[PDB]
This record gives structure tokens, sequence and C-alpha cells, in this order.
């Protein structure tokens, strides 16, 4: 299926409700249901890629697109004091959904280390 | 608006370089927050992700691809976390765009 089998595939296909921020032919941005900051959203590819470790060389511009859409959405949402973008890989990185996704967090001071 | 990362690109100060090509550089972070902690930066001086141009998408993606190939080469088979900080709330420490890659331990939630 277009978008894959994960929960994020179902969001892409409008089978499960989500609070969409932005959508184009390549990606979808929506608020996280378990926010860790005052603003916390995800940007995901519509093409299913399970995790960043298996991304193809030809997936470069798509991955870049996630970050451009992320920074544009942060702007549109009024994160003028800044934000943090996170991609997690595998067990050690902390991945509960195996569909590549960019976390964007802001509206408070983010601390170091980033987990 | 030169930065310390500009000096690193120009080879004017030491850094432990992992990988270089014509448009980016990966090197170990001087202040590591995990057993493995490196940066991937563009050679082009983009001050912060918030000012990246549309035309830069491919380059930003390249940082992530380079980062994931370096992680594999450094033996990070249990996973890793990639981070880009923007602005004071993001805790951006150097005004030259950089991708952090951290692994070699469990990374926690929230991510700061
Ligand atoms: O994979 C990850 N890793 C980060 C967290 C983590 C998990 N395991 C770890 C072990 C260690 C450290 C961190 C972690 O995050 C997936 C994200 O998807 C979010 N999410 C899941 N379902 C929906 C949704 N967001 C909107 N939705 C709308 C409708 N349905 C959903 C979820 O809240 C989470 O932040």
């Amino acid at each position: 299926r277009p978008g894959g089998d994960t929960i994020f595939g179902k969001i892409i296909r409008k089978e499960i409700p989500a609070k969409i921020i932005f959508e184009d032919d390549r990606c979808l941005a929506f608020h996280d249901i378990s926010p860790q900051a005052p603003t916390h959203f995800l940007v995901i590819p519509k093409k299913h890629i399970s995790q960043i470790s298996v991304a193809e060389d030809d997936d470069e511009s798509l991955l870049g697109h996630l970050m451009i859409v992320g920074k544009k959405c942060a702007a549109d949402l009024g994160l003028n004091k800044g934000y943090r973008m996170v991609v997690n890989e595998g067990s050690d990185g902390g991945q509960s959904v195996y569909h590549v996704h960019l976390h964007v967090l802001g509206g408070r001071q983010m601390h170091w280390p980033p987990g």
C-alpha cells in the first residue's frame, strides 16, 4: 500500500485521524500525540522507508525535503526562539514506529545532552 | 561571520576527521555526550537551518546520508540519534549548520 503498514501509513491514507500541519506529494507533517515540548510535530515521507539506516542514496533529496518542510512548519507555528530536530535509529536511538520520521520540538528551552 | 567550524573546514585547527567529500565534512565532537558523538557539516556556510534555502534540500539530505554511512562504519549497529539544533531554545552552540550523530549507549526521551 502507498505509505506502508505502520500507523504512519494509515495516517498518510487518512485511515486514522491526525492533526495535519502540512501535506505535499512527498511528505506529511502532523502533531505528535505524546508531545515532549509545548510544540512537538513529525515530518514523514509518504514513501515508506523503515529507518534511516536503510535509506537509499537516491533518498537524499527526500530526506532534505523533510528538514526544509520541518523548518518551514516551525516558522509557520511561531517557533521564533528556536527548536530541535531529531531522527532516531534503532533500539539505542529510540524508535517505536519503523517509518522514517523527523521530530521537531520547541516552545521551551531544550537541554543538553539531547537524551 | 566565521566560526570555529569554518576553521575546521579550512584545516586551520585540529579535528578527528571521519569522512570528507567536496561538499561536507564529518568529524568527532570535542565535547562528546555519548561513547560515539560526531558532527556532519556542509562546507557551504549556512548559519542555521532556519535560513536554509530550498536549493539546499539535497545538500541537507546528503548530511544525513553521510551521517548514517559514518555511523555504520563506526560500528553503531544498535542504533543512534541524529540532532539539529536551531536558535537559543534549540541550544544551537555554533552558527554553522551541523548534524549531531550520537550512539554507543541508550538514548533517552525526551531528547532534552
Ligand atoms: O519512534 C519514535 N521514537 C521516539 C520515541 C521513543 C519510542 N521508543 C523510545 C525508546 C527510547 C527513547 C525514545 C523512544 O517516535 C514515534 C513517535 O510517533 C508518535 N506517534 C505514534 N502514533 C501517532 C503518533 N503521533 C501522531 N499520531 C497521530 C495519530 N497517531 C499518531 C509517538 O507519540 C512518538 O513520539
